[PDB]
């Protein structure tokens, strides 16, 4: 009993073959305490998942987003696939490990898996923790 990998049901619910697909384009992102991950207007191409630690986006003198372990970063509507840029600033409060991948990378691999893939864009909401919108 513990934090299962199904944080991303797309692959965890796929044959290791898909995970091998994602792995073909798997990306790893890490943040440190007070570490700045994004700066207002940054380009959003990948989505990240936090497994442990603490992070938040700072804007308007206040944290525009407050998330912790298991949280998710990125806007929803992965089916609309559009240009999105974080208008706020991202700063990891406490050392946290984050896993991310290029939306193009995940969809290609999943492309190999059309049923689970087409479902991925819609299945994401099952994990969507924090929706980051542009501007």
């Amino acid at each position: 009993m513990n934090k299962e990998l199904l944080q991303l049901p797309l692959f965890e619910s796929a044959s290791r073959g898909c995970l091998r697909s994602l792995s073909l384009i798997i990306k790893t992102s890490f943040c440190a305490p007070g570490e700045f991950l994004i700066r207002q207007g940054d380009a959003l191409q990948a989505i990240y998942f936090v497994c442990s630690g603490s992070m938040e986006v700072l804007k308007d003198n206040t944290v525009l987003a407050i998330l912790g372990k298991g949280d998710l970063i990125g806007s929803d509507s992965l089916t609309k696939e559009q240009v999105i840029k974080t208008n706020a600033n991202v700063k990891a409060l406490t050392y946290c490990d984050l896993q991310y991948i290029s939306l193009k990378g995940l969809r290609e691999v999943l492309r190999l898996y059309p049923e689970y893939a087409q479902k991925f864009v819609s299945e994401i909401q099952h994990d969507l923790t924090y929706n980051l919108r542009e501007g």
